[PDB]
DNA sequence: CCGTTTTGTGG
């Protein structure tokens, strides 16, 4: 997730 | 040590 908590996706 | 959709990053 995020960064932070990728994305998603990516 | 964290965190869902795609196979990853600054927090």
């Amino acid at each position: 997730t995020x960064p932070g908590v990728t994305x998603p996706g990516v």
